[PDB]
């Protein structure tokens, strides 16, 4: 199970680029999820 | 199970670019989900 | 189980580029998850 | 003297960030010219 | 004298960050010219 | 004198960071020209 408390961010089986200022440039595909 | 509490952000099997200022540029496909 | 407390960020089976200023450039695929 | 020809960009006593995709972030002052 | 021809970019007494993708981050002052 | 021809970029008394992908981070002052 998962449980965050009042500001806590949490994940499982995840891919995160968490950060204050975040820029991505010239990309071909940012998000891709084939199943 | 999942449970956030009053400000807590959480996910499972996710892809996040969480952040204060976020820009993406020149992209071809940002979100892609084939199934 | 997982439990963060009021600012604590935590994950399991994860890939994170957490950081204040984060830029990625010229990428072909940023996020990829085949299953 | 200065003379450009049909696509030529030129300057003198200049500061340029010329480029296809250009982003500036979190800045305090972008342009400043005190005299 | 200066003379560019049909795509040629040129300057004198200049500061350039010319380039295809260009990002500047967290800056305090990008352009400053005191005289 | 200076003369570029149809793609040639040239300068005199210059400071250039010419390049395809160019990022500057955490800077205090990027351009400064006191006279």
């Amino acid at each position: 199970e998962m449980h965050g408390k009042n500001w806590s961010k949490l994940c499982k089986d995840c891919q995160v680029i968490d950060g204050r200022n975040v820029t991505v440039t010239d990309v071909d595909i940012v998000f891709s999820k084939i199943k």
